[PDB]
């Protein structure tokens, strides 16, 4: 009975039909720690941050939190946010090291998603599908990396202040979004970093740019996952556009978790898809 584990950048807390545990990251100011778990009031956190004048920070999970999440299962897949932008992958590898010294029959694969959010979700769902198909651990461990090559992520961000203050995007890139009504469109790069594609004024222009990006990426109507930070309206417009243009039936629109809400910011969208 295999176990799936992911950091909270995956935005989800359950995978119906699977054994799954999310491991919280933490967002902090000088005054308060926000743990990205079931207790988090994200709307309140965003309100605090929008009027907070000082620096804010994020932290990866402790080794103890990973160990708790592994439980005592002998076959575990762990999906992490990109090693290109976070120490999360390393923390998971450190926890795996301890776990294997404590569980002699265990197999644990840590997967650097090279991404975040909905792309981590798509990976988790594919792991689930292969497990349900009866594939063995070693088959899944090989195959998931091949599957990941046929997935992409795009985002549209209305503010990149939190990314920029934490050194995760260049100032020049972030400055575009400082203008009211301008968003920055990005993709997950081959190095697992945020690659800015361009700027965009308004929802309709974003829909057209995304359609062009999806076409070029080899999108042909496969699985599509869209998370949003208090922008269900835009996420629903994107989903409608994609259904109409590509005939997609496997679509889910859902809310971002704490970590993705912090870095994508209010208004932000992130989407991931399977490609040919
Ligand atoms: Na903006």
């Amino acid at each position: 009975a295999m176990r799936l584990v992911a950091d909270s950048a995956c935005d989800i807390k359950e995978l119906r039909g699977m054994v799954f545990k999310a491991v919280p990251l933490t967002i902090s100011t000088d005054n308060e720690e926000f743990c990205d778990d079931g207790q988090l009031d994200i709307h309140r956190m965003l309100d605090i941050l929008e009027k907070h004048k000082g620096r804010s920070y994020t932290a990866c999970p402790g080794i103890d939190a990973w160990l708790e999440a592994f439980g005592d299962d002998d076959e575990i897949f762990v999906v992490t946010i990109t090693a290109g932008m976070s120490g999360t992958y390393n923390s998971a590898m450190a926890a795996r090291a301890v776990y294997l010294e404590e569980h002699p029959q265990a197999k644990v694969r840590v997967i650097d998603s090279k991404s975040t959010g909905p792309q981590m979700r798509i990976i988790l769902e594919q792991l689930q599908q292969m497990i349900e198909e009866g594939k063995k651990f070693e088959e899944i461990d090989g195959a998931i990396d091949a599957y990941m090559q046929k997935t992409r992520l795009f985002c549209s961000l209305k503010s990149l202040h939190n990314l920029a203050q934490n050194g995760r995007v260049s100032k020049v890139v972030a400055s575009a979004a400082e203008v009211l009504g301008i968003s920055v469109i990005g993709t997950a790069s081959s190095h697992g970093t945020l690659e800015a594609i361009g700027k965009c004024r308004g929802d309709k222009k974003l829909l057209v740019k995304l359609q062009a990006l999806l076409d070029d990426a080899g999108y042909e109507g496969g699985k599509l996952r869209i998370c949003h930070v208090e922008n269900e309206a835009l996420a629903d417009k994107i989903a409608d556009m994609i259904k109409q243009a590509y005939g997609t039936t496997d679509v889910c629109v859902y809310k971002a978790g704490g970590l993705c809400s912090y870095y994508a910011e209010r208004g932000g969208i992130i989407l991931s898809c399977e490609t040919k």
